[PDB]
């Protein structure tokens, strides 16, 4: 693969020193875009998602507006529930649909082995090579894929959900099958994320949408063991395969009350939403890990200066060291992308100034 | 009215020390009780919540099977915005909508003078006098209102949200207008609320269920001190027409970034969702402040003795003094009246078995 030119966000999630804040956006390639939807037009959610040519088109996208610090893979978190054997439709604009949940232990016979689901998903690994290939070097590849309990909240509930009301009657109820689902993803999710990085990613992020749900309790039972088994699993086939580890970055959405385990998780960064004040995130993860966030992405609906001010808050409440910007969560179909360009433009700017 | 017998819940509300640590949950009226659907099967929801002795019937029924300290009034947080002129339903159990949402500042000019609101809501009055005459004493009746801003999530929204983006854009952008439809909020809640102990009610409670969705700057700005305004009026209000104030408790689901200052905003109880663990929730509101809460309502679908097990570890860590035991949030359609009478035989016998 061609050399890396900018390792400013790599060097960032090690923990080192660099002359600016490196910034990334999560769903920087996204619907926002008018030539997203524009590529998306051309076929089905899934089948764009299996065309390496057109994930190629959709992550570059961004880079062509704006100077990231980062590309990440277009892909979806649910391919791997598909992978898995689980029939998955994005109903016209209504998001992700299983017409067919798991709702008892035995609906888990239905799943494949997890150990044949990285052979599934070669599509990916092609998509990550061609991007990896064209992107020439200009900056670091992002690889992800959900996390265990979050990947199982979509294949028991069907899609999204306020309560996640009946994936946690399995915890309660069937703590069993759920412990045995929750290692069937963890045993799915360590091959093809190691499949990713030989395809070429050079980071991986790990998305824990759906923790916030867990109390305190849960979460340590649930999903935090399997959060620390990916990590440890894939880091050292990687080792063995003979091939450099890359950092791991793991993002809890409303994870407040986990921050302090997920410092110890194995994990190099860890990623926040924008319900911690960033001074009290730094005093929960002690200062080796890395932070990255954590603008409410709903700010980038204020205007340019605005932004700008809030870019400058968020940047003195984190500090220079250890810090990737980003949002919060997600960016929003109805975004501004000059507003995106702004963000990307004062975090910039103010991390320079800041130092310089 | 009636002498009040068993007044412990307000005992434990005022930081008094009491023989047993008082519980009740919210929802207790809902559509867990076959009685319940029944009653309400009877008519459609808002001509329920306008029906006296409907409301006063269904805020019973809890009280029939179950020993709880406290009654709430059945009604529901959405006759405010109602009240001020806008048009809701509950479609075809598919939860609340306002058809014509708010969606720009010129539609402000559509509500009611916040001050006649309270004169459109007398059915609410009549039904909290009715429920306080036949509950005889037994216990002492809670009154409620949704807290400013999550009114105006509802308001903007046309419902509920998992993103609040409309609602959290125009706070974005148009603070102007966000601040006048809050303040037209709060001047509509004081003297409701204040009508609501004229007519009986005996504590009340805010919800503030989408605080959550802020973070601590736009909570801090635009939520906070709506929040504190309306605890000051309803207090003076009280005294300037000669009745005792009641206490009143603040609920901020998902709100563990703003319990220092809710700890602070003049509300004698501070009521937290299950996200929070007990002993650090304790830590953000000294020792002044009541706790209310938290039990995850899902731990309810566990077996009964993993309840009594569960019940015991949360009244452990609360501690016996300065609390009141409740779930985290509503209890669900789905689940058993028998598990919900566990968990409210658990904390009676464990907290006295912790005093004696």
């Amino acid at each position: 693969f061609p050399e890396l030119k900018n390792d400013t966000f790599l060097r960032a999630a090690w923990g080192e020193e660099t002359d600016y804040t490196p910034v990334w956006c999560m769903r920087q390639a996204g619907r926002y875009l008018p030539e997203f939807r524009e590529t998306r037009a051309a076929q089905d959610f899934f089948s764009t998602c299996r065309s390496p040519e057109a994930c190629c088109e959709l992550t570059l996208q961004p880079l062509r507006r704006f100077p990231l610090d980062a590309a990440i893979i277009f892909s979806d978190i649910l391919v791997v529930p598909q992978a898995l054997g689980m029939e998955v439709t994005m109903v016209p604009g209504k998001g992700p649909s299983f017409p067919e949940p798991l709702r008892e232990e035995q609906d888990l016979e239905r799943l494949r082995d997890p150990e044949v689901v990285a052979s599934e998903l070669g599509y990916v690994f092609q998509a990550i090579t061609l991007t990896r290939q064209r992107l020439a070097g200009r900056v670091p590849l992002i690889g992800f894929a959900g996390a265990p309990w979050t990947l199982m909240t979509y294949m028991v509930e069907g899609g999204g959900s306020s309560t996640m009301a009946q994936a946690k009657r399995w915890l309660y109820q069937r703590p069993q099958a759920s412990h045995q689902l929750l290692r069937i993803l963890t045993d799915a999710l360590v091959p093809y994320l190691v499949g990713q990085v030989v395809a070429g990613a050079q980071a991986l992020q790990l998305f824990e949408s759906h923790a916030g749900h867990l109390g305190p309790q849960l979460f340590n039972k649930f999903a935090l063991p399997y959060i620390r088994d990916v990590a440890k699993q894939v880091k050292a086939r990687l080792r063995e395969a003979g091939l450099a580890p890359v950092p791991m970055i793991i993002f809890a959405k409303d994870g407040h009350f986990a921050l302090e385990e997920l410092a110890q998780a194995g994990y190099e960064v860890v990623g926040l939403d924008w319900t911690v004040a960033p001074k009290k995130a730094r005093e929960c993860v002690g200062k080796t890990v890395t932070l990255q966030g954590n603008l409410d992405p709903c700010a980038l609906y204020a205007s340019e200066e605005e932004i700008r001010q809030l870019v400058k808050q968020m940047l003195d409440d984190f500090g220079p060291h250890r810090y990737i910007a980003n949002l919060g969560h997600g960016l929003y179909p109805d975004m501004d992308p000059e507003h995106v360009g702004a963000f990307v433009d004062a975090v910039h700017k103010h991390s320079r100034l800041l130092r310089q």
